[PDB]
């Protein structure tokens, strides 16, 4: 307690046990004022499909969500080859050691002080009543490697919108304007600190296997099946041939492939692409109140070797990309892509569409035919994977309450979660200038521009399934690259830039199906 | 506690005992903050000899390894005249009175103000789990004088390299990045301070006695042995004579002179040395990896009188000399030499070869020939003296964990120990300067210039074999020099330096073979 | 010891800052120099440890044409003697030999169920045949395509000018780390020691 005493300690390291997993990490972070200590709408313009209406806030807040925070690249490796699952338990949160400083600029000379009395307020919202845009894959994340700062992200949210005269950004009489105020938050000066603590409601494991053989492959090839079909009609009577004989696709299964749809697939070298001078009109889309949006991530549906499709897949890019904008005559060597090929014993590839069913009605006369379907949808029967999680990717996702849900597996890949983490939003509390001798009744509108800095950390108690299989022979496992480099994996160069190889994917040890 | 009362107070002396033995020492730091809060790499160019790949780190680390830092020139005489031997046995570190300081640059006039609310981390790695710096005998210890300040090293390692095109500083696939903020870490503000103790694990005491015998000189000269060997063959008949007679070249002995390496060797009187441009080779070279390093100090060999090696001896100089190099007709007056010659009784010197042995088989035509070995290794039955601990030298190192090591005495003279004192690493914690309004996920780049001082104390434990010797004569002790002089030894000049007169060796009482 | 080590021994150091200890770089016009041990230039630091023990063992390459045609290998390998008769020295210390090369029994050696009778040949390494690599001791150990270092040759004086020799072989010292050979898979596990007055370091070769 006090001015000058510290109110916490470093702690970053994993504690590995045989059943529980105790992740711990602790980042600095840096808080400015945003919007000038006010609240802002925010909308667009015109008739389109992208068009908004929204709220923009004077408020920070903290996101972990992302694995790479958590695990370093060692743990991560340690974590995919030795186990088949993992899901989250508890969680740990604080804030403390913090310090606020205001900034007074004469002339192009800024001087920096240390405001001793000012204060931060933070509060953790527990029963979700605020918009929740966590899980919605944002930046502003704790950097991956530990010892860089990272400044917090601007707090706000978007509303509904409606039609009027030729602006769809009106709003609406049910669009919600939320006071961050209103909300019952911890002030702190430097001394005083912040924790809470949080537990996950269970959830199933996170299949860290790849499976051990195709679904149309499960039988015994030794021994036919009982079971009869008619092969040939020739010879005016119906012929009954016995399944077996090692010919496969003429076997009974008792479980079919997952749904999925059919998907544009651009070829990885680019001269084999059509030169299309953007993938908007090409792309899948799904369309709601009236306004199309792009189908991404799609059904974890692999595309063909050697072609991907845009946005069906999860992509990244190093520290070295900036801009919105990277170009090569193949995949830049920034761009960090994900591959769903394990998925293709039980799901569906995107280069082609799921069967053919029976076009007609035959007789003697006419001879049958038949249609393809390029989409399928969930039926009774169907088996799939969920889409993995990786090391840069987000952890969970919050299920959105409504009448129904099925199958509540984030999209991007996750674990949907009815009351995920509390969001903790943070503020600089305002703090006037000097102000006039007269009353005035108007807001005040100047103040002292100061910002604020000090440590977080993040505790999460991890749960994973231990592995037992008897399989005789080696796996794949991952491995660092064997290659000689001028720059180590996952690691720091000359000029001080952390720089991330590969996105690690957990699917390396096999399972049967 | 607080601002405005100090954590510790300052203790230096030195506590006798009979048995144990306590010395106290504490000295003012003073730590910037290195790389400007970045992890580099680093490494060479081209194929060669030197060649490193390795990290560059923003942590400091305190040295205390060096003797003269815990003893005084007094102490030392006090303990090297009156005992065979000493080893260490506990010791208890501490930080206290942090304070960290801000630099604001306007124009050329630095302003350098106290800031209150800014924290350094420190941590002991008791697990020595990073790679381990101490015990190569760099500088940056604290100064043999109570009353000087220093500045803390910059932490830094290099790991494997690799071939690779012309250049061999490629990083191989297993060179290992360490972070050092993924170990829990104490945040100190300047009202709290930091401790921990440490105890040495059972070593043997450095022999701190010169022999009172020869080897080959150990007998009784009164009384010939009992044992017959063949002296000559003249005259068609084999001949015994018997050892005896004052003959002490054909005794017979039970021990023989330890192991070494013949060693080139440079007469102190410069005109009458060969005009070599640079002494490399000539030197004394073990290669590893496929380069080689001069082999250095090499088994404790004592030269000839007047002579010595370059490298195989250990050599100081006073704080008179700066830069990289000093020159004079004789040995210069700031460097300071040792000398092994107290141990030519049992080892063996480094003008000549080990021995001679038998180069042919004979018969009565050809006459029998010996040829000389230059270079002898470990047999059995060999006893040898290991190199003596001086004032200004190291006191432990790590012993590297291998599956074989044979009699682990550090080659620079000191304590080998498995489980060593652990490293203490220090850091600035960074204070990021003022946030731009709008949000960036790029990491911060400009930061607060600010560095930190404090007091730090080192507390050790020492275990001394008292000397109970019942020869009748007196012994060579240590005595200051006999001389009156402009400057006292071991003291301050007129412009305030502290001069080191000579090394201090710790063999200086007799005690028999 | 399951692991590989993560530096070399002329490698321990703190690249960052220079040692404290001096040594005689220069003889030139008629004065001693002492040079400062630092300033990035590694090979003249001192240091505490030095490279296990070995000996200089016959490199042949794995590409056959590379190769001198020897109807056999047995007067170019390492032997030691017992009992006035000659026997193959094998395996030896644990040194690596050059990449891309390797020794007769230095090494161990295996080969399949593929592989009968007592001989099998190819242009290269057969398939059947299963080398193994000492090559992650490097660090530690000693290379087997050079001796252990050198050492001088003379005394000097102003007429006359100093020389080295090259030491083939070195054996065991005080201050000399190893790591022992690695096990294998298809390896044997343990060995006796044999009963006698003295043995050194009793890890099977
Ligand atoms: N990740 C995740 N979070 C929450 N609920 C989920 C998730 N995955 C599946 N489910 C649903 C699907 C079923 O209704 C039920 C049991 O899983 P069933 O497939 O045996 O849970
Ligand atoms: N300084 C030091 N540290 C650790 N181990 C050491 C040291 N000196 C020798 N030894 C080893 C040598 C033997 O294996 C054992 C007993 O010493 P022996 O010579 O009776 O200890």
């Amino acid at each position: 307690d006090g001015v000058g005493q510290s109110s916490g300690n470093w702690h970053c390291d994993s504690v590995w046990m045989g059943d529980r997993v105790l992740t711990k990490s602790t980042r600095t972070w840096s808080l400015p004022t945003y919007n000038n200590h006010l609240y802002k709408q925010i909308n667009g313009s015109g008739t389109g499909d992208a068009v908004y209406f929204g709220y923009s806030t004077p408020w920070g807040y903290f996101d972990f969500n992302r694995f790479h925070c958590h695990f370093s690249p060692r743990d991560w490796q340690r974590l995919v080859n030795n186990h088949w699952g993992i899901r989250p338990r508890r969680l740990n949160f604080k804030l403390f050691n913090i310090q606020v400083k205001e900034v007074t600029t004469t002339d192009g000379t800024k001087t920096i002080a240390n405001n001793l009395t000012s204060t931060v307020q933070v509060f953790a919202d527990t029963e979700h009543q605020l918009p929740y845009i966590l899980g919605s894959a944002h930046e502003g994340c704790m950097p991956p490697f530990p010892a860089d700062v990272f400044m917090l992200p601007q707090y706000g949210y978007l509303t509904l919108n409606g039609p009027g005269s030729n602006n769809n950004n009106l709003s609406t009489p049910s669009s919600a304007f939320y006071c961050l105020e209103y909300f019952p938050s911890q002030m702190l000066r430097t001394g005083n600190n912040f924790v809470f603590t949080y537990e996950f409601e269970k959830v199933p494991f996170h299949s860290m296997f790849m499976h051990n053989q195709a679904l149309d492959r499960l039988m015994n090839p030794l021994v036919d099946q009982y079971l009869w079909y008619l092969d040939a009609t020739s010879g005016n009577n119906l012929t009954f041939r016995k399944a077996g004989a090692k010919n496969f696709p003429e076997y009974f299964r008792n479980w079919i492939p997952g749904p999925g749809c059919r998907n544009q697939q651009w070829n990885k070298v680019g001269t084999k692409n059509n030169p299309q001078t953007g993938t908007w009109a090409s792309a899948n889309k799904w369309r709601l109140q009236g306004r199309l949006n792009k189908y991404a991530p799609g059904q974890p549906n692999a595309p063909a070797e050697g072609f991907l499709t845009n946005a069906g897949d999860l992509a990244f890019a190093n520290a070295k990309a900036t801009g919105a904008t990277t170009a090569a005559g193949t995949v830049p060597a920034d761009i960090l892509l994900t591959s769903e090929s394990e998925t293709t014993t039980t799901n569906m590839m995107s280069n082609n569409g799921w069967g053919a069913i029976a076009s007609n009605n035959q007789n003697a006369s006419v001879a049958p035919t038949v249609q393809y379907e390029d989409s399928a949808h969930v039926l009774p029967g169907m088996v799939w994977q969920d889409r993995d999680i990786y090391l840069q990717g987000p952890i969970w996702a919050k299920i959105p309450e409504t009448d129904g849900h099925f199958h509540p597996s984030p999209l991007m890949g996750g674990f949907g979660l009815k009351n995920p983490p509390p969001q903790i939003l943070i503020k600089n509390t305002p703090v006037p200038a000097d102000p006039p001798t007269q009353f005035s009744s108007q807001k005040i509108n100047s103040f002292i521009t100061q910002y604020s800095t000090g440590q977080m950390t993040v505790e999460i108690e991890w749960e994973l399934r231990k592995e037992n299989s008897k399989r005789w022979n080696p796996e794949i496992q991952y491995t660092a690259n064997f290659n000689n480099s001028a720059n180590a994996q996952f690691s720091v160069n000359n000029n001080g830039l952390y720089i991330e190889d590969r996105t690690i994917g957990t699917r390396y040890l096999t399972h049967t199906l």
